[PDB]
């Protein structure tokens, strides 16, 4: 695989411009967002977390389309308070409910290190 933990305190430097391949080799669902919520990046384990296709999804809004039980102030209203400061480190637990069996997982959001993307990270907990 790639050799790098969830929750690593820098994350955003190894995974800055990693391409699809690479992230693909993650132990953990890795998504890549701009600050409305598009999808950028979208690996393997989190589509084996899911059930979504990755190629399917890159291109839609996460919040509108994909992932509407994460449209909520808890998970969000977090990001977007993120994107709008230009800062987000936040850890939390959720459960992912839409069209699925109810999965409950450990989400981190950060920030990536250039630009103005996202990272919402996944593991199962
Ligand atoms: C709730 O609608 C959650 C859905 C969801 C979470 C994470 C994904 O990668 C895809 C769908």
């Amino acid at each position: 695989m790639e050799h790098v933990a969830f929750g690593s305190e820098d994350i955003e430097n190894t995974l800055a411009k990693m391409d699809d391949g690479q992230l693909d080799g993650l132990a953990f669902g890795a998504i890549q967002l701009d600050g409305d919520g598009n999808i950028l990046q979208y690996n393997a384990a989190e589509g084996d977390i899911t059930g979504r296709d990755p190629k399917q999804v890159i291109g839609k809004n996460f919040f509108k389309d994909v992932a509407p039980c994460t449209d909520s102030p808890e998970f969000y209203g977090k990001f977007k308070e993120g994107v709008a400061s230009g800062n987000l480190n936040t850890m939390f637990e959720y459960t992912f409910d839409y069209q699925m069996t109810p999965t409950k997982v450990k989400v981190h959001m950060k920030k990536a290190l250039s630009g103005d993307s996202y990272w919402v990270f996944v593991k199962r907990v």
